[PDB]
């Protein structure tokens, strides 16, 4: 019967209801309980590069994913939900930043998760970023390289800790047609000391070698 | 009194489906959606040849239809028909995936809700997005794409659909800087390695030429 | 001290109207409202003939007239109208047909209601609409429209009108880069093979020139 | 332990009296014609960014003072500790809707939205903003430059509610800053009256009129 | 076993909980309780120098740190934590301003402080800032100087006192391919008195010297 759609309703608000209004939730990592982001990039397009300002324009989504205890369910106590989308607002994001843009991100998407059974949270805003790139060489064979580092702006990597599942920028939906081709584009983690700090800080640094198509 | 009574049966009718009865999470597998998706463009206003990127105003209609909205007509003193504020029910997360700005929306968030449950929701957007205007200055004119669909729900909780593949150019800007020649929009199923889900967008082709 | 009781005449009468009384829930076809609509053009800033795009600043005065926002200034110590948030009221989705980017208000949105039930609300926008300016170095000048009109209601439930279709140019910037020839706006009624229901707009056609 | 026991004392004197002044009393509905207010004007011009001649818009920058006095916002300093003012977001209190009267963008505010109130009920709101406005620069490479004026008034209320006024008729021009691309030759503020066919009452605004020329 | 991890969260959300729900908020400093705010400049990058407008863009990280006694805590009661991140909203903070900007400033870091057990608060917004700027002498050996003055916009020195850690702007991570290289930076605390008022006003200025670079 479509009655089992009606069930199927109220299976997940009382899971969000169980999650959100009821269960103790997130207040961040701590050093005692890190949290380990999974980040990567893939890049869409080199719109823009601005060689009076030393500025370039990106567009890309940055794929984001965690795991978090508060967020596990048995799937058999809610009708076998498995997964969920909910709205960024409603839960803990990371602070992922770029470090040397030169305007405020855009953002491309709406701002909706995905949470599964086990606690993952799956989060890809699609972005739009100026950042410091000088683009000589660029009208040449070799080309140019500019590189840009991610990271959480307020956590060390005591508590946040960032790993990437490969090396290589996701160049499968990169624009065919862009005025710049890519000769290749890493993104690595790196284990960063500062001078302030005992503690290391974690970013991904997103090197891009290009040239004009 | 005739006034009145009207003005209060749709307060009770909004009260009766947004203070109960009792919410709406979106699609699940068990309770899928279909989205019905149309554009009408209605102008080209720049292509830059710089930087690839094409500039687009249309209208996107959109429309959806949830039980939890529907009502009989006869409860509410003959009340088919309904404005509400976007803000205030579920829509669709419908996105570009190639665009180069945030869209740019060009008209008041209302929605119509009709009694069946269906609801109508019609935006008015400018969108730039990835698009080399190569050829436009000449007769074959150039030809971009770009391809909308759910950034987040798959085809199992989504069914994104079109009542036509032709694009609606009937109120195409007449004196635009380019003329079309085609403008299609077509439903693709696509995969992803990562996920067994079908994913479904509509894909906008739209040739275009300098008009004369 | 009548200005302490001025303030709770004023606090009160708010009340009574905002809470108190049912909600007024915008137009229906059972009660059509009419809203009247008139322009008043201050400066054509910019005409762009390689986007064919021409911004313009105007205000844009809407009126109508509630039962549900009517008192008796006696019973509120001789208060005639009150200024009140726009966002606290209904007001009409008046929206540009044909614009090129999210229209940007200049004014405070705030609204003037008096006794009679009648609502002032005249914000100051600027609007870039799809306008060719060729000829415009000339001494014919240019001809652009742009339509206002309802986003999602009829000619049933908002009945439109002009009050004269003369735009007011009283207060035409003298020293703009542009001089006007001609600016009428005009009701028109429209038709779609969607919908029974009449749609309505006002045209805004304006004429105008390099000045010299 | 005096300390932070009158430190303890005057915070919770401070929480103590703007609750006081925000919950323990009605929501101010604004001024009326029995209960009118008169918000003094007065402009620091700090800068002209750019003048266009292409499109006849020029951008200033400036700071534009507020002043008012709402009996609602008094308070005896004795029942609070002397505290004598305090700091809020302009957002919980109401502000006047002056506006310029023919800029060409939506103004831009440069400076926090913070509003000082003193216990005699008076408020200071001093919002930096850059604003565009219809200007015809034609001139401005000249020994007397050009002149372009800007009118500032309140949007939806007449003189009768929001009375309109100034300190001088003379722009403070003492923050100006000395490496502009333009100079300014004069800057005046005068208030002015007159009536509409739609209404009995005044409308008032204040007319920024500026005299400047390309600095060489 | 080991779910003190359960617990190490709990800690964190009966800590933030006591802070901001069973403890009075600061109300902001006062007259009789003024407040300390130190600030100091790490300049990233200038972008732009525009001539004919006389502006100049900066991107730069504004360091910011005070203390209260509202935000102290004994880490023995908490589980042994001794900070915390908090968004920047459920904070007093300061209203630290440019004096001579032209364009509202652009913050392009999220708005989030870092709170330790005595009562410190650190703020770190990275922000773009367009201001006034004549930019003649650029291309040349000597360069251009430019200046600018950041402090509060509504509070007097009575309220909030304005500190610097040192004189010199932090270059250690200015970009090294700008299009502009810099001679040198300071940041110099100024007490300023108006005609119109007895009240000291502090601010900190901003100059710097910078040419194109010849790379
Ligand atoms: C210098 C610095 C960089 C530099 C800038 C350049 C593009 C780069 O690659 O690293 C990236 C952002 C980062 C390094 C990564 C962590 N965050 C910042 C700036 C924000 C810092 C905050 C909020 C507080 O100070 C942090 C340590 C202070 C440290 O000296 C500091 C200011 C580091 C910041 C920890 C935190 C308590
Ligand atoms: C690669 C990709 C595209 C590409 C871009 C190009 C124009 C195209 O045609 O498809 C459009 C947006 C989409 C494909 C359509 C759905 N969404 C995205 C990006 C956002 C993805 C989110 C939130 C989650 O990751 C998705 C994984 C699927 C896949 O790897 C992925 C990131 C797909 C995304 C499932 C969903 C739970
Ligand atoms: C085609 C159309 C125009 C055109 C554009 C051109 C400048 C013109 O003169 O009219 C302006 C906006 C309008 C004109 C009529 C009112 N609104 C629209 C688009 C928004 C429509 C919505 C939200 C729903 O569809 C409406 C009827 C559908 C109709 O075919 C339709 C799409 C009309 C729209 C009613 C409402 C339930
Ligand atoms: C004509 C006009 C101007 C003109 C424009 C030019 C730069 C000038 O100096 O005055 C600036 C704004 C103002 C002048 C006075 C303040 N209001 C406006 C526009 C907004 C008006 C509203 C909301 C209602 O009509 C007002 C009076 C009607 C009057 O004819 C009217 C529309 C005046 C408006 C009062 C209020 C009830
Ligand atoms: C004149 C002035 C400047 C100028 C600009 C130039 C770069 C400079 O060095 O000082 C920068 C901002 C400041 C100086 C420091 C305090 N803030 C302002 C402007 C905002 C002032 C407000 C909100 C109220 O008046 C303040 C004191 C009045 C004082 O004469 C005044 C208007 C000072 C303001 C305190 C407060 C109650």
């Amino acid at each position: 019967d479509d009655d089992d759609k009606l069930h199927s309703q109220a299976n997940l608000m009382r899971l969000k209801s169980d999650l959100f209004n009821r269960s103790p939730m997130y207040p961040g990592p701590t050093k005692d309980d890190p949290l380990t982001v999974t980040l990567g990039f893939t890049l869409q397009d080199i719109v823009k590069a601005d060689s009076s300002t030393n500025e370039v324009d990106l567009v890309y989504y940055e794929q984001q994913r965690w795991k978090l205890n508060s967020l596990m369910w048995d799937p058999n106590e809610y009708g076998n939900i498995t997964d969920f989308r909910t709205s960024a607002a409603d839960i803990w994001t990371p602070d992922i930043t770029a470090y040397s843009s030169t305007r405020p991100v855009q953002v491309l998407s709406p701002q909706i998760a995905v949470v599964t059974h086990d606690g993952s949270v799956m989060f890809i805003p699609a972005q739009r970023l100026s950042f410091m790139c000088d683009p000589t060489g660029v009208d040449s064979e070799e080309g140019a390289t500019c590189a840009v580092k991610f990271g959480s702006w307020v956590y060390s990597g005591f508590e946040i800790d960032l790993k990437t599942d490969t090396d290589q920028v996701d160049l499968s939906s990169y624009y065919a047609s862009s005025k710049y081709e890519i000769l290749s584009a890493t993104q690595t983690r790196q284990v960063q000391h500062y001078s302030c700090c005992p503690e290391p800080y974690i970013d991904v640094n997103l090197v891009v070698k290009f040239r004009e198509r």
